[PDB]
């Protein structure tokens, strides 16, 4: 039965950053999908408007995705990368080597976005202490040390440059400082993703690279959430063309079929880990199912559908119509922002534009939009009182507008009773 | 090809491994069937160590390749952020079911790693939830040390004497820091990476009933000894103790896919589940959290084990492997040999009255493990010892030419010093 599988469900499931009470009253259990919707155990289909949490690419059900790991199984499904390696994960390697920024020559695997990311410090953080300077052990946070990221849209200036300009002046007067305590900074490429979907301004993400350069701190940039064709380029840093010296990818790697996590380091950094073993170089890291075949030759056809279905053009051009569609949504009273980079969007709801006070938190603002979408037909997730759009790459134009349409009707449906 | 040699020395960065040994010494996988491999020249290789501690019918089981294309009919990825899926709902049921009374709750991650991690923030956000904020320290077993039995190299050699006295050091840690501890974090039975040191009768038990008495949580780790590797489902059944927390991955799939749980009481469960606005919720997990495709096989893994009694055939099998290894213990450089199921490990000593240990410098495990390379078996040392974790589906006569292999290969590396 089906109310025995949401019974059990609450039963013995505890979800991942979700209050199970709030589960408990609105379940959703997930049995198939195909194309960009997915089909709950009592038949309702949902548009994926998240991508399964900004991993899915190419839709559910994708044939040659299927075909890819079908083929692999024929062979094997998994063996060791520690102390040897595997097909899949060495053609994988030089095929992300070859789409990545130039300078970024070499492939670590794991099994999560953020285990690349905590594998990008404590290479960071050996790096120094293998090239003989264990004073750079600090860590600067891009909100160890804090510095401020620009968000515009609540900003006493609202000016893009001026903002800019003021958030690189902050970090610039960190590094002068605190620079020879620290190994590396880290930052998202281009959006903030969980802290709502905050695209960065033109010029900032070039700044911080080359104030990183200067005061020879390593520029770690997470690129977990943006990757893959994601903001419109394959890489999100390449908007600004900056070369990072660590980068954290994941998610969409594999179209959103499996977990595979990469952390790409330069030449330079690689080579300061390479020596004899008794010299103690060696980075003493790295996981159990690292470099999964199965991930990784899903990951190449993914990758290969990239190619050979111009993805990341589309996108772009896609994005374009797209802009408008969104930009509409600001004829509703509660609105207040929209931001876009590509098929990486966030609608932020405020209770007054200009004065752009938010609801009260208690409201459940967010959370109530995120429900009704959900009767609607459309899944996403809201990050505070920032509804999230982030649409499968592989999204029509057609379907683009029905999505758009659906969260619109959402939003003002729940919030014209708000207030 | 004979390319993808080069290929690999130019862009890999492998976990745990000096690239500098890895260019001189490369080895690339191909396929694999039943408990062997193939590099992309052709040759066989046992899987002496289960592909690292986790396969367990070795590869290309036909049940878990159909169990997944399947799945794949159906859906591979859809996320357990705020809902969840069909596999992941299912096979907690089932985990439940195979795992200590006391746990009722299954949370999901991509590692066992991952897996560990969460269960100290469960821990450590419990005592805070329930306003305790004090108890925020954790004792790890060798924040706060106490040593775990290492019998081999104890003074008295006597497993009742070591046990005792490992048990009253935590006692003592505890009378003084209990106040501020949240948890304490162990390997169920076995120490995996540092040896392959198995517990001595009644430690884990004894090291149960104080976390009990100072109301500490026993974060128990099953990743390498989860799901009959030690010749029961999960190795903390050896003395029947109950986890607070329990860490699980690897095997769990039957070594297919990363899926990895966080098992719990429904005590610490109950100290997030709340009203929303009351901030008791455990904000963390990730992206591919109950992945269906993993879920599916390791279902399907699971279905095995029941129908194939992996467990009791395990711990037969383990009675005649037990006496292969003790006549390894033969060789003039073998000092110790361990066991619990098929979890083994051969230590290697310059000298067997003296224990005295090989310098590191000498490389004596990575040479073995490179021998036994040579001679069709794969391994990986663990310092200088040799760890011997065959596939559970492993028969009779596969242990013993196994073991024949790693002994040849202890031998003619040893013997030369």
């Amino acid at each position: 039965m089906t109310h025995d599988l949401i019974e059990k469900s609450k039963k013995h499931l505890w979800l991942p950053f979700t209050q199970m009470k709030d589960y408990d009253e609105n379940p959703l259990i997930i049995e198939s999908g195909t194309g960009i919707k997915v089909k709950d155990i009592n038949g309702k289909e949902y548009y994926d408007g998240f991508s399964s949490v900004w991993l899915n690419v190419h839709g559910h059900r994708k044939k040659e995705l299927d075909d890819a790991i079908k083929k692999q199984l024929g062979k094997i499904a998994h063996s060791t990368l520690l102390g040897m390696t595997n097909v899949p994960a060495t053609q994988l390697a030089e095929t992300l080597i070859d789409i990545s920024p130039k300078k970024l020559t070499r492939v670590f695997y794991s099994d999560s976005g953020a285990e690349a990311m905590e594998i990008a410090l404590k290479m960071a953080f050996q790096y120094w202490k293998n090239i003989g300077k264990p004073e750079k052990q600090k860590f600067i946070a891009m909100k160890s040390y804090k510095a401020p990221i620009p968000y515009v849209y609540r900003s006493e200036s609202g000016d893009p440059d001026e903002c800019r300009d003021q958030c690189l002046r902050e970090l610039a007067q960190l590094l002068e400082e605190h620079h020879e305590e620290i190994a590396a900074l880290s930052i998202e490429s281009m959006v903030q993703g969980a802290s709502g979907m905050i695209v960065m301004p033109e010029g900032y993400l070039a700044g911080v690279r080359e104030l990183c350069t200067t005061y020879d701190v390593l520029m770690i940039v997470d690129e977990v959430a943006t990757g893959f064709g994601r903001t419109g380029k394959m890489f999100a840093c390449e908007h600004e063309n900056v070369q990072p010296d660590l980068m954290a990818a994941g998610k969409g790697i594999t179209g959103g079929y499996l977990p595979i996590a990469v952390t790409f380091a330069t030449e330079d950094i690689y080579k300061a880990f390479y020596d004899d073993y008794e010299n103690l170089k060696t980075f003493f890291h790295g996981h159990s199912y690292t470099g999964n075949q199965l991930g990784c030759a899903v990951a190449l056809e993914n990758l290969a559908l990239f190619e050979s279905e111009n993805i990341v053009e589309q996108v772009a051009e896609k994005s374009k119509k797209l802009h408008f569609l969104l930009q509409d949504l600001h004829a509703l009273p509660h609105v207040g922002d929209i931001r876009q980079l590509g098929f990486m969007c966030g609608a932020e709801l405020v209770r007054s534009k200009e004065t752009k006070e938010p609801y009260p938190a208690d409201r459940r603002i967010g959370y109530k939009v995120s429900l009704k979408m959900r009767e609607l037909g459309m899944l996403t997730r809201p990050l505070g009182d920032v509804i999230a759009f982030l649409p499968p790459l592989a999204s029509t134009a057609e379907e683009l507008s029905e999505m758009v349409a659906i969260m619109k009707q959402a939003i003002h449906e729940v919030t014209s009773l708000e207030d």
